[PDB]
């Protein structure tokens, strides 16, 4: 709970070491206070997969989802409160609910007008990674690197570039913990 927690996870320094597609679904749910059923699991199971406990689990969605007066507490406690708790094992089910890969997280069908879920070197525009690898205080030259193993289909390849370009297989959860790794 020290690190990782409800209120840590919103933190520049724990979330600078997310992966495009948990900085584009966290960015997502700031925004609209809300995520679709794909876009719940991949981050929610993340988020699990790097310690945030169950307490601080319905802590972080229940604020987020009824941020702004976006809904009240009783309709999150009736209508998403459940969901949550069931991918934590909270209600008694056994299903392995286990952090997702990025084949599995390609595998899933692809996102639409709304979806956050996905891969973002292969569901964004060149544009729009352009500059978002921009604010990320990439080079064009770096940037027309990654943007050739996007052309290419090697989207693992892209992100791996991304992180060896901002630091000094293919999982999300290994992107965070190498790179929370290189702060300590
Ligand atoms: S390669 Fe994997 S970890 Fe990187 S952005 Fe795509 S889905 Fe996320």
């Amino acid at each position: 709970d020290d690190e990782i927690n409800a209120q840590s996870v919103w933190s520049e320094e724990i979330s600078s070491n997310y992966p495009l597609c948990i900085k584009n679904l966290m960015e997502g749910l700031k925004k609209n206070h809300h995520l679709r059923f794909f876009g719940r699991q991949q981050l929610s199971l993340f988020l699990k997969g790097i310690g945030l406990s169950a307490d601080e689990a319905l802590k972080f969605w229940s604020e987020a989802f009824t941020r702004n007066g976006n809904m009240t507490m009783e309709k999150f406690n009736k209508e998403f409160r459940f969901s949550f708790r069931h991918n934590y094992g909270l209600e008694g089910n056994r299903i392995n609910y286990k952090p997702w890969d990025c084949h599995t997280i390609l595998s899933k069908p692809r996102p639409g007008r709304g979806d956050f879920h996905g891969c973002p070197f292969r569901d964004w525009s060149h544009e729009r990674l352009s500059a978002e690898l921009r604010s990320m205080k990439l080079t064009q030259a770096q940037i027309i690197s990654v943007l050739d193993s996007c052309q290419k289909g090697e989207y693992t390849i892209a992100c791996t570039k991304v992180f060896e370009m901002t630091h000094n297989i293919a999982h999300p959860n290994l992107y965070f913990e190498r790179s929370r790794q290189l702060q300590k």
